[PDB]
């Protein structure tokens, strides 16, 4: 589905977009105040929503002894309720920081991101006929940001809303461009009125981050040739960065 190239620079995008740095934040880890507790690693992993829980579940299976592992209670529970209380996961931030020292570990987050968002986002791009790499950096984001589940702020059902608006997907004829330019304006619009009103102001001060894509779009940057400028919050990346 996306090149080499075209992958890390997905990956450069995404990363700014959320961070604002090309660099994947492996050892990031903070409260938001958005109801998901601690959002951790290079693709917000989250206490609340049960991400964060198979990371750590997975690494502590390459590691039974590690800093991570008296939190498995813990999260357990949290996961179970999706729950966004941060009691008493009590110097875990510094522990996921340190916790990402380890090459192991960072390829631990790779691997769910794999499993949870890239190859899900991957498929959903098949399903649709979609053929542009922007498409498909455009879904692989989306998942990241809104998650697969079945809620209506969810990559399901933006998809579904944007294939009901111009009557039909890509592999049946509808023109890919159009399709997408519909994603990402219902996307900008779930981001300003998220059905989830916790996540209103983290999400709400996230769109220039589809009005980036917006831009890649009427600028005819579809398959994702370099040189790509990114500027979301103000500073100016050229990407790929050598
Ligand atoms: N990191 C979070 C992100 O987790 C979150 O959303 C959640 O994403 C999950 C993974 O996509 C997801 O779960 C799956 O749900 C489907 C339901 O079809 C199950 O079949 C899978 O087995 C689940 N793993 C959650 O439902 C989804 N809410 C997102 C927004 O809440 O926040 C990101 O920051
Ligand atoms: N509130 C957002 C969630 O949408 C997701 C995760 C992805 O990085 O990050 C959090 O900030």
């Amino acid at each position: 589905q996306l090149t080499a190239q075209q992958r890390l620079l997905a990956d450069q995008i995404i990363s700014i977009f959320a961070n604002n740095t090309p660099e994947l934040q492996y050892g990031y880890a903070e409260v938001l105040d958005d109801g998901r507790g601690i959002t951790a690693g290079r693709a917000g992993f989250t206490s609340a929503t049960g991400d964060m829980l198979e990371v750590i579940q997975r690494y502590s299976r390459l590691r039974p002894d590690n800093i991570l592992v008296p939190f498995l209670p813990r999260l357990q529970q949290l996961a179970a309720s999706e729950d966004g209380s941060i009691e008493g996961l009590q110097g875990l931030p510094q522990r996921w920081a340190d916790a990402s020292q380890n090459p192991v570990f960072r390829q631990v987050q790779d691997d769910v991101v794999d499993e949870l968002y890239f190859q899900p986002a991957m498929e959903r791009a098949a399903e649709l006929g979609a053929q542009m790499p922007l498409t498909l950096l455009a879904l692989y984001d989306a998942i990241i940001q809104h998650g697969e589940g079945d809620d209506g702020d969810g990559l399901p059902a933006m998809i579904a809303r944007t294939t009901a608006k111009v009557n039909g997907i890509p592999a049946e004829g509808v023109d890919e461009r159009r399709w997408l330019k519909t994603f990402l304006k219902i996307r900008k619009q779930v981001l300003r009125h998220p059905a989830n009103l916790e996540t209103e102001d983290e999400w709400s001060e996230s769109t220039g981050r589809v009005d980036s894509l917006m831009k890649l779009l009427k600028q005819g940057n579809t398959d994702l040739h370099p040189p790509i400028r990114i500027s979301t919050w103000g500073d100016v990346f050229i990407l790929p960065i050598r």
